[PDB]
């Protein structure tokens, strides 16, 4: 019976959300998050905060969800058969930020906790999450700083923690049919429970704080970079690739929509505008081609 | 076999001509842009011709593809619905198209005709046909929906009293976004695993279906292409094309199977719109012609 450990987690997630929103509002200075609190048939709910048409953030969502349920949904019994009929609690923050300026990267973060209550056995549980950076017109110094924040926050938890979860981020956020990474990586983890519960929780706190320390400065630094409408077009074609990942490959997006999740809360990840063209490529040799030729394939920043 | 090999080739030839014919008709309606052909050759066996059209007077993004692929043993994600024929030599061919008009008052449309054949040693071959056609309007007109369906009902009739009912029903169940509780378009025809009839009969049906597409769709384009439209209308169109992307990337099996089994990405994804939009809790204004698409047309389902 972890009810109080779970409440501590809940209290943190709600605070992280406030903390990310406030910070992002402070960067925009024009628009604020509008909140949409929701509920489901015997399944808790969430508080979806969205920002649209700001000075800096064109489309942005920072969601809190807390899902109850009797028996895991149908899709999870393929991955988690051993606890398919269990009472479960799932709670987390998910965010995707799509800046107006192409020179500010898109970014994503997640912290979450799954707890399954067992008949006779102590409860099964794991954390999960990460953050990652999806530049359009990348900047070396930004990528390095991003990753450095990730490695630094990992340092207190073990010597191999960054390596493992950085690599996991590279493997996960990849479009195999296009042989192409989605962004320049960051951290990614799941089924985190090898450490005692308190050490894992502290880790996800560090990942939550880590996001704001990694991303906010990059937004402050590049938001006022001047951009042409040609660069917006490139950005819109790149967002096609983002839509693909989220709709074709992403496991949480897929599981969110299969199992009865709130569509509009799940799909805050989709960009404001996206373009697709037959055989679309950026002109090789340009800043536009450099993203895929250099930035997406480096996979070694720190 | 001999008879099947001879028949398979009659099917190819039909498909190659179907494509020229569809492209010609579509070029005839545009007047301005013409299809560009991109021939490609699978490393393993076969290939295809992808024909696309961009920035037309009428067709903003158009894709009419032909494939004929063939190999030793099926791909890895075909050991799940067809494990018993995963080591067989196979042939899969077909024509697949998606048309996205510049004008919002011209519906997007899609059509597909294909054949899969798996040659088996000593046992008769396994084979089936599949495909159909469907209409995805933005600003739907009643008369066009009825007509589109009558053309489908008419081509089916000679094949049997219940054929239109099955494949029109199937179209509604298939092209549907469950998580949004929302149809994709106003329907049409859809069928898969078609081998219930002798080969020759199934084949003639897909030929009817293929001809049906031009008969159903080209008049509608000709009728609507010069309808005046606003930037506000194009904006609704692009939000609606978010739903279209959604279906193809999240739900469509053909896209799933193609992308995960080593098919040619840009060819598979001609289906995707030139521009799309998403907004959190975006819905058309109630009481507007925009809202009428989802409130009426998409839930109507009964046209003929
Ligand atoms: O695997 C999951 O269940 C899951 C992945 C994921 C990613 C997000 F960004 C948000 C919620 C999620 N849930
Ligand atoms: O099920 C398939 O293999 C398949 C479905 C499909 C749909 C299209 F529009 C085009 C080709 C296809 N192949």
């Amino acid at each position: 019976h972890m009810s109080l450990a779970v409440e501590a987690v809940k209290d943190f997630l709600l605070k992280l959300q406030d903390d990310i929103c406030e910070a992002l509002e402070a960067e925009d200075g024009q628009a604020t998050f509008v909140e949409d609190k929701w509920t489901r048939e015997g399944g808790g709910g969430g508080r979806t905060r969205v920002m649209v048409d700001g000075a800096v953030i064109e489309k942005g969502g920072v969601n809190f969800s807390h899902v109850y349920g009797k028996g895991l949904p149908m899709s999870s019994t393929e991955r988690h058969p051993d606890i398919a009929g269990c009472n479960f609690e799932a709670m987390g923050v998910s965010l995707v930020i799509h800046p107006k300026n192409p020179h500010v990267p898109t970014s994503h973060a997640n912290v979450r906790l799954f707890v399954a209550e067992r008949e006779g056995k102590e409860p099964v549980w794991w954390f999960g999450g990460g953050f990652d950076l999806t530049p359009y017109y990348a900047v070396e110094e930004d990528c390095r700083d991003f990753h450095q924040v990730a490695q630094d926050l990992c340092k207190p938890f073990g010597a191999d923690v960054y390596a493992r979860f950085k690599g996991w981020c590279d493997e996960y956020f990849f479009i195999p049919y296009r042989n192409e990474a989605r962004g320049i990586g960051g951290l990614f983890f799941d089924d985190l429970n090898e450490w005692p519960f308190e050490k894992c929780f502290e880790f996800v706190q560090a990942v939550g704080k880590g996001y704001m320390d990694a991303y906010i400065p990059i937004v402050n630094r590049r938001k006022n970079t001047p951009y042409t409408e040609q660069q917006v077009e490139f950005q819109e074609f790149r967002r096609g690739r983002y839509a693909e990942f989220n709709l074709v490959i992403d496991r949480g997006t897929k599981f969110g929509l299969q199992s009865g999740g709130r569509t509009e809360s799940i799909l805050i990840s989709l960009p404001p505008r996206a373009r697709w063209g037959y055989n679309w490529q950026p002109e090789p040799g340009t800043p536009e081609a450099r993203l895929t030729e250099y930035f997406l394939t480096k996979r070694q920043w720190v």
